[PDB]
């Protein structure tokens, strides 16, 4: 059975957007970072290591606005033990109606593929936002490309992507804009 429960009533009419974490919304690292947005302690084989998390610019405006426009789902290749605490801390608005992690990805030809068909949502109303063209090899026509973000604090891509999602949020069939 499908990766998601049935949409709640607030969410059923909306387009479902699958959103990536790392290098899409945040960039985390084991190397200490000086003025970090948050620091997550992560237990790895019994030893706690600090993870230094930087937020991509305009991520707050971005997530609060997508949480309105869409049934937003976090879908990352990372492990819950790291991604859940990052989410609790980023997601100030209850934007993510679900969280999917490494076990929900398909490992295909050495890549973590987000298989939109296991989602349980009509595919004409599913979008995937990911820095990584491989996570959507199976659904290239459901995808909004975004560049990988590491630390460039002049980045404006989340802000610049918003009027396009504003338009997508209203169509009956995303393929009518993307093209399948
Ligand atoms: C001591 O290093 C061993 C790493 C074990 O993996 C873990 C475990 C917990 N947390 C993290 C933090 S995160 O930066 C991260 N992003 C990733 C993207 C792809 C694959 C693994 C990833 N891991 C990682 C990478
Ligand atoms: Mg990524």
């Amino acid at each position: 059975q499908y990766l998601l429960p049935e949409a709640k009533a607030q969410d059923s009419d909306k387009i479902c957007v699958v959103i990536d974490l790392d290098e899409t919304l945040v960039h985390s690292s084991f190397k200490p970072v000086n003025n970090a947005d948050f620091i997550i302690p992560v237990e790895i084989d019994g030893v706690v290591h600090q993870v230094y998390v930087l937020k991509r610019p305009h991520v707050d405006e971005f997530l609060q606005r997508m949480g309105e426009l869409f049934e937003c789902v976090l879908f990352t290749a990372s492990l819950a033990k790291y991604a859940d605490p990052v989410a609790d801390l980023l997601d100030k608005w209850g934007a993510f109606r679900a969280r999917l992690f490494r076990e929900s990805c398909v490992f295909h030809r050495g890549n973590y593929v987000k298989d939109l068909s296991r989602l349980g949502r009509d595919l004409r109303r599913v979008l995937i936002l990911d820095n990584s063209p491989a996570s959507y090899v199976f659904h290239p026509d459901n995808a909004v490309p975004v560049a990988s973000w590491f630390d460039n604090m002049s980045d404006t891509e989340l802000h610049d992507l918003l009027p396009f999602f504003e338009q997508l949020s209203r169509v009956d069939d995303v393929y009518s804009v993307l093209r399948q």
